[PDB]
């Protein structure tokens, strides 16, 4: 059976260790994240086609104060160590969850959404439309009797590449700059990421500057172009992302 | 920012002035429709890409007694003045609303559906499936905290062309004639419209004859062909449109 | 009007004679299935494009003890007598119904699902999402005031070919053998069926061996290959089909 490294990532409190313990059972071990004493849990389970190494990522609300759990998930996410991500998403706080989701999706990392706590969503009287959600995100959405798990495993095997949906609608000025920023960036990172990194820099993401290399000192002269062409830049971006999530939610829940 | 002329159209009582006042705020003015003393409200708002001139069309149940509100919406709709239409649709009377919708869709006018009064639909215990509705119509469907509006604006920018769905299933005889009628028609009107006009003439739409030009006096000899090949013609057509709406509704609500 | 032979097939008790009596009214007659005294009801109704000969198939839970109702539906299904199938499916026992459905879909027979007893599903508090169901199955799904019937008729005309969805996710070893089995099989049966037949043989379907011809005595040496490569074979297959239905249901109901 083929090897596959999957990252497990989600918001804190959103059922991420439950999923990990059910998937790996006993075939798990605990180490520390390199250089720190933060715990790194790792595990293995078998799908029809793969033998999967599942790495439990620290629980987080955003990829971009700073935080160590945060620097860890992000650093790992940008490393390419992972062939694919299982994004555990709490159905009963769907909007706040999709924030992390969209980031993974604009990065372009092959992603399977594991939609949980669907019992609480019923009580609280929320219904998500699974497959409408899958169509807007561009990636399979699996609702979790060990059913969800089997369905989740199969999706890991069958899913290869998220659809390119251009999910956020940005001012054209903004994209022009994120792009001009993105060519000052290391060949070492894929295209979609360099775009995302370009946009993060225009948002005031300080952290991201350290991922940008050659594009640190071009933010000021990029902030040159936009002043003409526009602005409120970090404003337009946060907003665009906020409109994109608010509209999926109103369409699917 | 780019200019874009959008028509606003819907059934009376279906929340069409509310939407118009929210979109344009104060940047509106009132004139009269050319040649009459019927009020024509016009307004402007800004999307990410466009500066939109919104023209409020008289409220109507059908494009095809006669009526002046009716002659006005239709005349404007066939003029091409409008780059795009926002079709305000009352969720709580979805079937009766889609009648106007289908007409716009068989005409081929780039169309964004604004699905409102979703509060009344809840109480009355109706749920519409937004994105299944969007897939059957071939055009974005936006459910309206100023959320819906932002989602509506973004769709105006992103939507270019309705999908060609062949939505109504017609007897082949019927289409043969609507088509033979449609070549007797002015180069000045697009293909989809000339087909629609051909069909309207076979339905007994008297009004449409004045849009047909050269194809007035061919209805009798078109009604020649169908007598052989079929009939009940105005019957088959009204019915086909009625089946098409009834099946979308049963599939999405 | 064009001729079209449709088979009507479903589980017992799932409303299959009601649908048949409504579609054909009085234009029905009763005969016996060739060689037996089992009743074969046949009927005719008119669609917009076709004049349909509807043949009522014995009610059944599976295509693959043995049974005569069972041998009859299957034999007819593999004969190609039918240009298309109307699969009547009880919404209130959706999972148990889809078992028969999947078999038709892996065979590749142009299929229209007629989704009934939607009243009982409401009471029992089940909602099916029609068009999400249609998208996963690869075939139109029509929910049945003579509405459903009209919508059903139109779909018969418009539907030509199920989408190829590879619905069940099989171990690659399994498919390798079902395929090697499938070339030992008569040119007389289409590709998708010979694959299905290959898989049925590896499942312990005894009945299917008589459809396989030249591939009877290769099951033992096919069971050669898999022992190496795997196993639990009939296990993996039944399971794969069970996961596939369980995941559609969790996604659409
Ligand atoms: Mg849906």
């Amino acid at each position: 059976m083929q090897k596959l490294t999957v990252g497990l990532i989600g918001n804190p409190n959103s059922g991420k260790t439950t999923l990990f313990n059910q998937l790996t059972g006993a075939r798990q071990r605990v180490g520390n994240w390199a250089g720190v004493t933060v715990e790194r849990k790792e595990g293995i389970f078998a799908t029809t086609d793969h033998q999967v190494t599942l790495v439990d990522l620290p629980g987080t609300y955003s990829l971009t104060q700073t935080s160590l759990d945060e620097q860890i998930a992000c650093h790992y996410i940008l490393s390419g160590d992972a062939d694919m991500l299982i994004n555990v998403v709490d159905a009963s706080n769907l909007e706040r969850n999709l924030y992390l989701t969209l980031q993974l999706l604009e990065l372009g990392i092959p992603c399977v959404v594991a939609l949980n706590m669907l019992d609480i969503a019923e009580k609280q009287q929320v219904r998500i439309d699974i497959d409408a959600l899958a169509a807007r995100l561009g990636c399979p959405v699996i609702p979790l009797r060990g059913r969800g798990i089997e369905a989740l495993k199969i999706a890991l095997d069958r899913h290869q590449a998220n659809s390119d949906l251009e999910l956020v609608h940005y001012p054209q000025p903004l994209l022009r700059e994120a792009d001009l920023l993105a060519q000052q960036m290391s060949a070492q990172i894929p295209p979609r990421q360099r775009r995302w990194l370009g946009l993060q820099m225009l948002e005031g993401d300080i952290y991201s500057r350290a991922y940008a290399g050659d594009a640190a000192d071009k933010l000021d002269i990029a902030l040159a172009n936009l002043s003409d062409e526009i602005d409120d830049p970090a404003l337009h971006i946060a907003d665009a992302r906020y409109q994109t999530i608010a509209a999926i939610c109103d369409a699917v829940s």
